[PDB]
């Protein structure tokens, strides 16, 4: 059974909740203009909601900036733990002097939150950081385009880029290290000369640099000798890290990828994706109980791209059954009068209603916030809830956060088959796949629109729009409706397949990416599908590459079609 235990919390009014709404741009904008008397009479009447949190945690990062501390840390006080903001919680600390955050956050080598760099900047000059991470984190803020961060922390080190000490020698080697400097022709010859005066730490830092860029740029050979000169491969930042074992897979140097992923943090090589591929070098080399055991550990974390290929290793196949019962109706009804939820399902239904985008969102936001810390049985119930109401992409959001109690039906749900089966039908794709697509693209969300005006189910361009409605005889307008996104989005599928080499996993990097950005990304060589997709250069279209086509594999289960292992609908990539 799934438990019938759900949250009790006080309930508010409809009017209230779109009262508290009416006010929650006024109350951001005051946070912006430093009306603290705006905020606070914002905050004094509301409830206990996301707006709340939302308002207050800006208004905290403000305060902070400012120096305000006995405000802040009466308004600190309010917020539930789980929903501090990183940056409020390094303020926090910070006007406490207390810099416990420090020893992992300077392991991070890129931006920061102003908050959590100025802790670090104040760890520094009292001696309480690692010399080595903050150096390093000195060297990527440098590689990161980040100066002033770099030369600040480099100053409370007691070295700074005018010292002509460390930090000085640290500044100078912008000169390889540099964004554009790496790129150039004579970036490694230059490296190379100066290389006896630098040291051991300076020396595998920037030819971590050098290697990162020409492995990003799939320059397979360059990549692994300018790698190959790391001494001290700890020295290297997360990306560096894992660019080298990109290149490595790519070239199947099976024995210097397990070497690779053995210098990674252990963050790293528990993740999925190095899980999965330091078995698969176990596998390659002989050791073949080594590689069983961490195709198991692979396979434990979740529904993700390679825990499914690691179970296919060892002979396992998605199964979509479910392994709890349905939540029992009563309790899907009662989990609607939470207040909480109540907020969150007022503001969905008003979006609707109203044509509203921004509230939707922080409809969203109520959502994400009324089910924070929920247990498996309440995130289950909570996504029946969600999905009843049409708030498809919460139904999900809930369903996904389970570990061990799994509703395959409310993690893939499946609405609009009446338009999406069909048209994918008429050109000829597999509706899984496109599924797949739209479960990522949009979580079905049929008004999406992304920062960048990609629309709809499908996350369609409006300059691709453009196109297509001049090929296949639409208006481009048709792109904001469901039943012509989805028409624009399968079509546009197939054409970018057909451009491809008629292969799936090409035509899903060209969709994010561009046709042209997938076919630069192939080699002179046929690819496994997994070692192209895990080696795209764009970090949104390699994750998207990945989780499309896991989506699929779950829809394809579903939907009831001869079964096609992931392994196979990843297949090869043809040479260019």
């Amino acid at each position: 059974d799934l438990s019938a235990s759900v949250p009790t919390r006080p309930a508010e009014p409809e009017r209230k909740t779109l009262a508290d709404y009416g006010g929650y741009p006024s109350a951001l904008d005051a946070v912006k203009q430093k009306n603290d008397a705006a905020v606070a009479a914002y905050l004094e009447n509301a409830g206990d909601s996301a707006m709340a949190e939302n308002v207050r945690n800006e208004w905290l990062k403000s305060l902070g900036a400012r120096r305000q501390w006995t405000l802040f840390a009466q308004e600190y006080a309010k917020l539930e733990p789980a929903g501090r903001a990183q940056e409020v919680e390094c303020y926090a600390d910070s006007s406490r002097n207390d810099y416990t955050r420090a020893a992992e956050l300077v392991k991070n080598t890129g931006k920061l939150p102003s908050g959590c760099t100025k802790l670090l900047e104040q760890a520094a000059a009292s001696g309480l950081l690692d010399g080595n991470d903050a150096w390093r984190r000195v060297r990527g803020l440098l590689a990161g385009r980040q100066t002033t961060d770099a030369r600040n922390l480099a100053a409370a080190l007691g070295s700074p880029f005018d010292g002509g000490t460390q930090g000085s020698r640290e500044y100078a080697l912008l000169n390889v290290i540099g964004k554009e400097a790496r790129k150039s022709p004579n970036a490694a010859a230059l490296l190379s000369e100066m290389e006896s005066g630098l040291s051991l730490e300076q020396r595998s830092f920037a030819w971590g640099v050098l290697g990162h860029y020409q492995s990003q740029n799939l320059n397979v050979p360059a990549a692994l000798d300018y790698y190959g000169k790391v001494a001290d491969r700890r020295q290297l930042t997360d990306d560096q890290i894992e660019w080298y074992a990109r290149a490595a897979l790519r070239a199947r140097r099976w024995d210097e990828l397990a070497s690779v992923i053995s210098h990674m943090p252990e963050k790293l090589q528990k993740s999925p994706t190095w899980l999965y591929w330091l078995a698969r070098s176990r596998a390659a080399t002989g050791n073949t109980q080594e590689a069983e055991k961490l195709y198991k550990q692979a396979a434990a974390t979740g529904r993700n791209f390679y825990a499914v290929l690691a179970g296919e290793e060892l002979g396992r196949k998605i199964d979509t059954r479910n392994n709890v019962p349905d939540a029992g109706k009563n309790s899907v009804r009662r989990m609607a009068e939470d207040g909480a939820v109540k907020r969150a399902l007022v503001l969905f239904q008003n979006s609707q209603s109203a044509g509203d985008a921004k509230m939707r969102r922080q409809a969203q936001a109520e959502w994400r916030f009324a089910t924070r810390g929920f247990d498996e049985d309440k995130l289950l119930t909570a996504a029946q809830t969600a999905f009843d109401h049409g708030f498809y992409d919460m139904a999900v959001n809930s369903a996904e956060r389970t570990d061990r109690k799994l509703n395959y039906t409310l993690r893939y749900i499946s609405p609009f088959k009446d338009t999406v089966i069909r048209h994918a039908q008429n050109v000829n794709v597999d509706p899984a796949w496109v599924y797949g697509l739209i479960r990522q693209e949009s979580r079905f969300v049929i008004g999406a629109q992304s920062r960048v005006g990609a629309q709809g189910l499908m996350q369609v361009m409006p300059a691709t729009a453009r196109e297509i409605a001049g090929k296949i005889g639409m208006d481009a307008a048709q792109l904001y409706t469901a039943d012509g996104n989805i028409r624009m989005g399968t079509w546009y599928m197939a054409d970018t397949k057909r451009r491809l080499q008629n292969n799936e996993v090409l035509a899903t990097a060209g969709y994010n990416a561009g046709p042209g950005r997938a076919r630069r990304w192939q080699a002179d060589t046929p690819l496994e599908g997994a070692v192209y997709a895990e080696t795209i250069p764009f970090s949104e279209t390699r994750d998207y590459v990945k989780k499309v086509m896991a989506n699929a594999a779950y829809y394809a289960a579903l939907f009831g079609a001869p079964h096609i292992p992931l392994k196979q609908r990843m297949g090869i990539v043809p040479a260019r």
